[PDB]
C-alpha cells in the first residue's frame, strides 16, 4: 500500500475538490477552527457563481471563517444554513432576515449536541463532508486535531469526504482521532494559522466568583469547564492544586495551563485514566501549539464525553459552567436572543446532569450578579420562555455574594437563597416578585 | 431470631406508633396506595391535638388517603406538605389558599423523580418513613408490595421506619422490596383494600390514537407505560404480540393483562431477562390480587428503573406517555395549572431520553388534538413558560391524525409537520401563528 501515490492521487485544489458537491444535498464540517477556508471559500465562490443550489449545511459552532463565505447573508438562498448552535454569526443573520422583509434565513435545527453523531449520520444523512487535518504521517493518517465531537463519525459516514491539510492544525491523539488517507476521498493544503477565540480580561466579581468555586473543589476533583470567559478565567485558582483530571467537552486556555502545569495528572479517574479527554478545543495560537502530539490529551466523540452515565463514572466531578440569568425558581438561561432558546443544544445540562451523578460531584452554575455597569440584574423573577439548565436539575448556583447548593430546597427556600446572590440593589424588588408570584 | 417475639414487641396501635414523631422533623410516605391509611389517620389526629407541629412530608404520588388526613387543609399549620409531585389533592390546596388571602399552603420541592432515593436520604434528610407492608412472612420479612420507587431505600435510610401491615397488600419480590422485622421500628395492622385509579371511559379519539401507537411497537418491543384508557387501549391491540417485555415506571392493569395472556414473556430483554420490572404499581383490586408472589414480576428501586443509561440496555425500548400540549416547536406540557410547570418531576423525560438511546428504540407522546367538546386545540402555538418535555427530546408524537418523527428536522420542517397532527379546524391558525412566530 503506498500512501505517498495515493495523496497525490487525491491532492488537488479547492476549486475541483468541491466542484462535485450536488445540488439539494446534505453537507457538514468541522466545529469552529476546524471549519476549512480554502474549500468553504471555493464553495462559496460556486454559490457566487450560481452553479451550486439548496445546499444544506448542517453544523455546530460557527467561525468566522465560515461567516464571511459560505454562511454570507448573499448566498442565503444557495447555500442555506440548517444551524444546529445559533451564535453571533447566525444572530447576525437573523436580524438581518427580519430587515428583509422578516425573512426566515437560518433553519435552526433543534437537538442534543450529545446526539450530533447519530443525528447527522441516520436522522439527517450528510452526504459530503470537511474538515481542516494535520499533515498525513509516515504511516498514511491525518488528525481531525482540534475536533472530535461529531466529525470523526461523519467524515465516516458521509459519501464523501474532504480534507484541508494545515500544519498548524495540531495532531492529536484520539478514539477515531486519526484517519488514514484511504478514508479520505479528496486533499487540499492551505497552511494558515488556526481561528481564535478571543481573549477576554477578568472583571472584579470573577475574584469572589473564584474563590467560592475554589472551596467547592475537592481533591482529585476531575474537571469540565463551560464555554465563555467565566470558566476558563476561574480555572486559574486552581494552579496551587494537585492530582486534578479532565474530562470535559471543550478544551480551552485555562485548562490547558493546568496540564502545563503539572497540577493535572488524570490519576485519579476511573476512565481514561492518565490521559485529558475532551471533545473540541478553541483557544490561541499558544494553546494550539501545545496540543501538537501531546501524549496526555485524548479526544473522543461527542456521544462518549457528554454521556452522563460516562461523565459519571469518574469520582469527584466538578462541573462549572456559566450563564446568562438565573431565576427565583432556580433554572438557568444562557440563550442571547430575548424570548428564545437555543443554547440548550449545548452541552451545559449533560455535565450538570453527569457531574451530580459522579460520587463526590459538583455542578456549578456560575455568573456575575449583574450586568451593563451595575443596571441590569442577571438574578430574576422568572425566565422568559425555555430554560437552559431547569430548576428540577441545578444543583450549585455561584454569584460575587456566595453559592446555593439548590438541590433539596423547597421553592421558599430556593427563592429566598437566590435573592440574597442578587446584588443588595435588587433584592427588595425580588423579594416583592417572588411573593406575587407566590414563591413565598 | 425469635421474629414472633420481636413482632409482638413492635406491634401498636397507630395512636401509639406516631406518638413520638418529633415536631420540627421531617416525614415521608410510600407512594400512592402505599400511602397507610391508619398511620396516617393517627398522625392527623395527633396535629387536630395540637401535639406536633412544624412536621414537613416530603412525598411523592398523593392518594385520597393523603389527602382526606394528614393533608387536609385546617392541618396545613402544623402539617406541611413538602410535595415533590403536584397532583389533584395539591391543586386543590394550592387554590384554595390563593382564595384564603392568598396564602401559600403547598411547598413545592423541585426534583427528578429519578433521583428521590438520594434526594431523600441525603440532601433533606428523613427521620420517620411510614409506607404499608404485606404481613410478615415465616422469615421475618414484609414486602413493600406495590411500592418499590424511593420508598425501598428510605425505608432502610430513615431514623425510624414504622410498617402498617395489610393482607390485601401484595407479597411482591423485588431488589430490597423485602424488608427484615430486625429493620422495622414498630408494627401496626389494618386490613383494608388498597386504593384503587379509578377506571376512566375512553373517548373516541384513543381508537384511532390506540392503532397508530400499535403500529409502531414491534415484536420484542420492551414497553413502558403510563396509566388510564388509552394505555389500556394501546395493550388491548397489542394482545396479538408476542415475547415482548416490560421494563416501566409504573404498572398498570393495561400491561398485567399482557403477562396474564402470555403476551409478554421478557425473553428479548439485555436486563432482567424473564421478568417484568417497574418501580410502583397503580391499579385495581384485581390487578393488585395478581401481583401477590409472582415469580415474573419484580420491582426495583427508581434511581435503576429510571436511569435511562439503564432502560437503553434493552432493545426495542417503546416508551408510551401522554401529555397535555404540544407546541409547534414540538415541546410538550403535561401540567394542569396553566403558567406553572410542577410535572417535570416526573419519569417521563427519563423514559424519551431512554427509549430514543435503546437500540430500535421509539419515545412516543401522544395527545388527542382538542379539548372541551373540540372547541380547544391541544397543538398550540408556544407552551406558556418551562415545559415538560424540551423540543430538544421530543421523538414521536401521536395524535388521533397519525404520528411525526420529530428528531433530525429544522424548525419549519417541525412546524409543518406538527400542524398536521392538528385538528382541521385549527390548522389554517396554527399555520399563521408560526409565521408570526418566524419557526415557517
Amino acid at each position: 500500500m503506498d500512501i505517498r501515490a495515493l495523496y497525490d492521487e487525491k491532492l488537488t485544489t479547492p476549486e475541483e475538490a468541491v466542484s462535485s458537491i450536488a445540488s439539494g444535498s446534505h453537507l457538514s464540517m468541522g466545529m469552529f477552527a476546524a471549519e476549512p477556508p480554502a474549500l468553504l471559500k471555493a464553495l462559496a465562490d460556486r454559490a457566487t457563481r450560481g452553479d451550486i443550489g439548496d445546499l444544506r449545511v448542517y453544523y455546530f459552532e460557527t467561525a468566522k471563517i465560515a461567516g464571511d463565505t459560505i454562511l454570507r447573508y448573499e448566498l442565503n438562498n444557495r447555500i442555506k444554513p440548517y444551524s444546529m448552535f445559533v451564535t453571533a454569526v447566525e444572530r447576525a443573520l437573523i436580524r438581518r432576515g427580519i430587515e428583509d422583509g422578516g425573512r426566515k434565513v437560518v433553519n435552526y435545527v433543534p437537538s442534543n449536541f450529545h446526539q450530533a453523531p447519530r443525528l447527522l449520520a441516520e436522522e439527517i444523512g450528510i452526504d459530503t463532508f470537511m474538515h481542516t487535518v494535520s499533515p498525513m504521517d509516515c504511516h498514511g493518517y491525518f488528525s481531525l486535531g482540534v475536533g472530535n465531537d461529531y466529525s470523526s463519525r461523519i467524515a465516516r459516514s458521509a459519501r464523501r469526504f474532504i480534507v484541508e491539510v494545515n500544519r498548524y492544525m495540531p495532531r492529536v491523539q484520539g478514539e477515531a482521532a486519526a484517519i488514514h488517507i484511504s478514508e479520505v476521498d479528496a486533499i487540499v493544503e492551505n497552511h494558515v494559522p488556526l481561528i481564535e477565540m478571543p481573549v477576554r480580561s477578568a472583571i472584579p466579581e470573577y475574584t469572589s466568583i473564584s474563590h467560592i468555586i475554589a472551596d467547592l473543589v475537592p481533591d482529585g476533583a476531575c474537571l469540565q469547564m463551560g464555554v465563555g470567559a467565566l470558566p476558563n478565567l476561574v480555572c486559574g485558582v486552581l494552579k496551587d492544586r494537585n492530582d486534578l483530571g479532565i474530562h470535559t467537552e471543550v478544551l480551552n486556555p485555562g485548562l490547558v495551563d493546568l496540564i502545563r502545569r503539572g497540577v493535572v495528572t488524570n490519576q485519579r479517574k476511573t476512565l481514561d485514566r492518565g490521559r485529558s479527554v475532551f471533545t473540541f478545543a478553541m483557544g490561541q495560537q499558544e494553546m494550539y501549539e501545545y496540543l501538537n502530539d501531546h501524549p496526555a490529551i485524548f479526544s473522543r466523540p461527542v456521544d462518549y464525553v457528554n454521556d452522563p452515565h460516562i461523565i459519571a463514572q469518574n469520582d469527584n466531578v466538578v462541573s462549572i459552567n456559566a450563564t446568562l440569568q438565573i431565576d427565583l425558581t432556580g433554572a438557568c438561561n444562557s440563550e442571547h436572543m430575548l424570548g428564545h432558546q437555543y443554547s440548550a443544544s449545548g452541552g451545559q445540562l449533560d455535565f450538570v446532569r453527569g457531574a451530580y451523578a459522579s460520587k463526590g460531584g459538583r455542578s456549578i452554575i456560575a455568573t456575575p450578579s449583574t450586568a451593563a455597569k451595575g443596571t441590569v440584574s442577571r438574578i430574576i423573577p422568572r425566565i422568559d420562555g425555555p430554560v437552559t439548565t431547569p430548576r428540577i436539575d441545578t444543583h450549585y448556583i455561584v454569584t460575587e455574594f456566595g453559592a446555593v447548593n439548590l438541590k433539596g430546597l423547597s421553592s421558599t427556600e430556593r427563592a429566598l437563597r437566590i435573592i440574597e446572590l442578587a446584588h443588595p440593589d435588587f433584592r427588595d424588588e425580588l423579594t416583592q416578585a417572588a411573593k406575587k408570584m407566590h414563591l413565598i
